[PDB]
């Protein structure tokens, strides 16, 4: 454990992870707009930014009219956040505070919490439990969470990139004159027989059926933290668009910002159908391709769990049934 | 190496694989009717090229479980009479005879990181007939001072945030510079010709036929260099790359030649150093086994930029 905590401290004390997040234009613009559109809720109010990093979101809250923002950041990057806030002339309004949000002392309960807390597959090494701790300890009753909720989606996939990698061996002879098609079964076992979650970018063309929402996390609910331990998940059914080898499933998330249209709020999506983000998607490969047809029914249950060795390490239990075949299960973990 | 991904990367490196193919096939005269040992044959592809070049026999020695797939590949291609996959380390496999030629793809990042060179040298001692053919036969090491456009972009990102999002983050630049260059790691990254700040300098050569080479690697291989800069730019450090030469044809990982999966090994100074046209840079580069692990590459860099005093930086992979 203390080895892991040291690793995360070093990672977020370093520039590259913050450069990745801020260069994620879809992510950073979504937060900027979700915050600024909530000026009515934030004007003259106080904000707690959980895991403020470089402090950019806290400054977005100040530009939306917040009177006080507490930017709490555990890693050594809090010192760069202090400099950034000072450079923008905002240190009277935005107060960068080092250390974990779980032991920070604030002058006051706050009107709003903002946080970019999401990990790969939503819950791998995420900040969610810190956000929920902060909501319990520091958010006023009736206060605002930005974003307010997260939604999880699944879809069966035919991964064009995996198809290529699997067909690679049969294509050697055409380029180099050596028949290597006998490597195909071997490559399939290596590339699909493992039980690791694969974080890879997909395109809409890989999606084999209508994507299905299978879970929703309402961050304001008390006891959501207890559900995380038992597992975040749900059941799904869909019907395939057409003929293709089924390779498994893609899991992705979106988060929703309150305010604006109460039936059309602002959404930051990591769907393969939407512009790419640094989160990509979480791929769950079957042990081998399964041939499927138009209107082939696929159903099952997907549960996101902590790993036994490490509560921060995402585990996914997949139970699934492809049309006629018998129900199968596969148990995945993030590497 | 029991897994497909490294072998797929290897064969999908088109510059590498076509250069090996041609290095072998263009040596048809020297290989016709001769015997070959393929050291670490992997999937067996190079062994089959040797058969197309007219070798009368190829022993394909492979220590990892992938030898079972190479046996299948050989059989599938109709060459089981002529290409014999032998499992296990080349140090202890027993060949029926000494061979006329050795083929091997042994090179690592920075040439010698986690490479197969030691096993090629062992096989040469034990099984190559006198003056036998080595494919490739030699490796050449090159260094060039660099101004890394990607690093510049990464360092300049923070000053661009005020435009992208209305928040000034220019103060992050010194921090990013320290993070991205203050470390002592070798960085494997592909550069382009635009990054090269002076004429590349060959600083060492390795002759694979030589009996003393294995003990020489332990002491380090390298040597001095001198160059003068093309123009004004911030010097970020040096790039180290290699080529291998087949007896007559060169497989190059230069940033000035088509990209390969080896990319180049980048050696960043602690911070950028301004340089101008004809600024003189001299120094020495040594490739060494690291103390904790002889397979891990260490590079000791000594360097003098124009008037500045001579400095040292000690990198590891
Ligand atoms: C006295 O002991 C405790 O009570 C205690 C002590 C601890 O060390 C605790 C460590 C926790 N977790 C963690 O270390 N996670 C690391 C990976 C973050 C996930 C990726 N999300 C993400 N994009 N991060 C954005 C920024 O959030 C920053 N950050 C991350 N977590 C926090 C946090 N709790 N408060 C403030 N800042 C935080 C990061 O540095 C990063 O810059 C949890 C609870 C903890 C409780
Ligand atoms: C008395 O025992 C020893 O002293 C000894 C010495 C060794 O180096 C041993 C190495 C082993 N395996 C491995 O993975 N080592 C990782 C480093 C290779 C990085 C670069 N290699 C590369 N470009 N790939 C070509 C192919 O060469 C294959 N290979 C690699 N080395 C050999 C070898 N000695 N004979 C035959 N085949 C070999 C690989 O499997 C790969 O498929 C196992 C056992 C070994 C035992």
């Amino acid at each position: 454990k203390s080895e892991r905590d040291q690793l995360y401290y070093e990672c977020y004390s370093d520039v590259s992870v913050h450069e990745e997040m801020i260069a994620d234009q879809v992510r950073t613009e979504a937060y900027r707009l979700g915050i600024l559109k909530n000026w009515a809720a934030l004007r003259g109010k106080t904000v707690l930014d959980v895991g403020a990093g470089t402090g950019i979101l806290s400054i977005f809250c100040a530009q939306a009219g917040a009177r006080r923002v507490y930017a709490v950041e555990a890693s050594a990057i809090w010192q760069q956040a202090r400099e950034v806030v000072r450079l923008n002339g905002l240190e009277d309004r935005v107060h960068v505070l080092p250390g974990p949000v779980e032991t920070v002392e604030l002058p006051e309960r706050v009107d709003a919490i903002v946080s970019e807390w999401m990990g790969y597959g939503l819950l791998h090494e995420s900040m969610l439990s810190s956000v929920l701790h902060a909501r319990t300890k520091w958010l006023k009753e009736g206060g605002l969470l930005l974003p307010a909720s997260a939604e999880l989606f699944v879809a069966p996939i035919s991964d064009q990139m995996l198809e290529w990698r699997l067909g690679f061996w049969s294509q050697v002879k055409q380029h180099y004159g050596v028949d290597m098609s006998c490597m195909e079964s071997f490559a399939t076992r290596c590339l699909m027989g493992h039980s690791e979650i694969v974080v890879q970018d997909l395109s809409g063309e890989d999606v084999l059926a209508r994507p299905q929402r299978f879970a929703q996390l309402e961050l304001a609910r008390a006891g959501l933290e207890q559900e995380l331990e038992a597992g975040v998940g749900g059941r799904f059914r869909c019907s395939c668009y057409g003929s293709a080898p089924l390779h498994g499933f893609a899991v992705w998330f979106q988060v929703t910002f309150p305010g604006g249209d109460s039936e059309k709020p602002l959404v930051l999506s990591t769907s393969p159908l939407h512009p790419a983000t640094h989160w990509k998607q979480a791929l769950l490969y079957l042990n081998e391709p399964v041939p499927v047809e138009q209107d082939t029914d696929i159903s099952g249950e997907i549960t996101l769990l902590p790993s036994p060795d490490n509560p921060r390490r995402l585990r996914i239990l997949l139970r699934y049934k492809v049309g006629d075949h018998e129900e199968k299960t596969k148990d995945f973990a993030m590497e």
